[PDB]
């Protein structure tokens, strides 16, 4: 009950998310005027992804991925279907990315991507063709267009010099030409978001957003285009990249953050930016739960106050714990064992005090996460005319996905919080690869 007092800090009750739903629908809104869309905290970036095009070219493409841990290439064929296209991956490849590799320019590490496809290339007795070239790139973009867009900044702890403020697709062609091995056709470069909205779609033609709950959290969704005042033009509609995760970044959360919240800010890589994001995403919530434990520690509440050297260095409460202590069925060995491998040795209230401060975390992200949503959702209910609006939601991402309650949690939320609306949640099946290939296959009817 003094443990409880700590942990019952992460409660949000129902008002506290109609707060945080309203003033992300108010900075959705500043995003998109022209007037606003300078300083807002939300940037709500036009995509060139749009609703209008028809046809759509068939064969092969090429998909690349970067933005998880692992970057990632890979073959996916395009072809003629119902209503639209099929999509299917055919071949595939994964790389890690090196320190090295990673605390140098952006130069180099476009040379490690040109090096890596080349590789996947020789393995697939490829080397010889030239083919047109998705690009998932899961960072800030501000496009001119679907082939063209600079980086905004790294998140997720990226680094990179001389990346921020250039065209990343001019990056990538500089980084093939400097390696003259092959011959590729950038025709797209989409967020993550995006890549998952639109491969949910050839199943689903409701499915009007795409949400990323991973190590980083984000969402897009169609927006009408006289609304979207940074693109000339009223007709139909184009997808949005929120990049929801900068919300707070303005100070709309203040009155919300923890000294938990404060401390994972100040020790990032990026000090008061993806404030939202760093409530919600896995490159977070093991670290909130390790700081969490280290404040129980200190006051003498777990662990009869020892924490191990483990426990006490950044990062070592990975986020897949979380998840593996909450799936824990009662008899503790999961908790004990992560824990023990931590260097600690747990009692019985240790453990289940462990799971409680795990809750506290994921359900708070749960809920935070699930305001925003509402938020883009209520948004859109507002310009459609029918009772019920019946909305699709494509989804990907390992917090969402693997985490045992969070999903639960989450949908009963949202739907708590989006009254005459009937949501379908659908998790994309390689949605980054035949998403990037979709929007290339409809790109390359005119662009290539
Ligand atoms: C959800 C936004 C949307 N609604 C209605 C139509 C299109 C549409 O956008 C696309 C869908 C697809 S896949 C697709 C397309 C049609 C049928 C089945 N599957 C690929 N690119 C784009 N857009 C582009 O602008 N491509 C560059
Ligand atoms: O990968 C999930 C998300 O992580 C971060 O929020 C990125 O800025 C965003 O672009 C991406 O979609």
């Amino acid at each position: 009950t003094l443990v409880e007092q700590i942990l019952a800090e992460f409660q949000l009750q129902e008002e506290d998310l109609k707060k945080v739903m309203r003033r992300m629908q108010k900075e959705m809104d500043r995003g998109l005027r022209l007037e606003t869309h300078e300083e807002a905290s939300v940037k709500m970036l036009p995509t060139y992804v749009r609703s209008t095009p028809e046809g759509s070219e068939v064969g092969d493409f090429l998909s690349l991925d970067l933005g998880g841990t692992n970057f990632r290439v890979m073959l996916v064929k395009v072809g003629e279907g119902e209503e639209g296209q099929w999509s299917v991956k055919t071949k595939h490849q994964m790389y890690s990315i090196p320190e090295d590799a990673m605390t140098g320019t952006a130069e180099m590490l476009f040379d490690y991507i040109s090096e890596c496809i080349s590789d996947f290339l020789d393995k697939h007795q490829m080397k010889h063709k030239k083919l047109p070239l998705g690009f998932t790139f899961s960072f800030p973009v501000r496009h001119e267009d679907i082939d063209k867009g600079i980086l905004l900044n790294w998140t997720k702890g990226f680094k990179a010099s001389g990346a921020e403020g250039n065209n990343v697709v001019g990056l990538l062609r500089d980084a093939i030409k400097r390696r003259g091995d092959f011959e590729m056709d950038v025709v797209a470069m989409v967020n993550d978001t995006v890549a998952t909205m639109i491969s949910c779609y050839y199943e689903d033609h409701q499915c009007e957003v795409g949400m990323i709950v991973g190590t980083g959290c984000n969402a897009c969704y169609m927006e009408e285009m006289q609304n979207v005042e940074l693109v000339e033009g009223d007709e139909g509609r184009m997808c949005v990249n929120t990049e929801w995760g900068a919300f707070g970044d303005s100070g709309e959360l203040d009155e919300f953050l923890l000294e938990y919240d404060r401390l994972v800010d100040e020790s990032s890589a990026n000090p008061g930016q993806q404030l939202y994001e760093k409530l919600i995403g896995g490159k977070y919530m093991g670290e909130l739960v390790r700081l969490v434990l280290l404040r129980l520690v200190d006051e003498n509440l777990l662990f009869h106050g020892e924490a191990s050297e483990q426990l006490r260095t950044r990062g070592a409460f990975e986020t897949r714990f979380v998840s593996q202590v909450e799936s824990d069925t009662g008899d503790r060995k999961q908790i004990y064992n992560i824990l023990s491998t931590l260097g600690l040795r747990p009692s019985t209230t240790d453990c289940d005090i462990v799971r409680r401060a795990c809750e506290s975390v994921s359900t708070r992200a749960a809920h935070m996460c699930s305001a925003g949503l509402a938020g883009v959702i209520n948004r859109m209910r507002e310009s459609r005319s029918e009772d019920v609006m019946r909305i699709t939601v494509g989804v990907d991402g390992s917090v969402y996905k693997l985490h045992p309650s969070f999903k639960e949690r989450f949908h009963a939320s949202v739907r708590r919080l989006t009254p005459s609306c009937e949501i379908t949640f659908i998790e994309s099946e390689e949605g980054s690869g035949r998403g990037a290939a979709l929007v290339s296959a409809v790109a390359c009817k005119k662009a290539c």
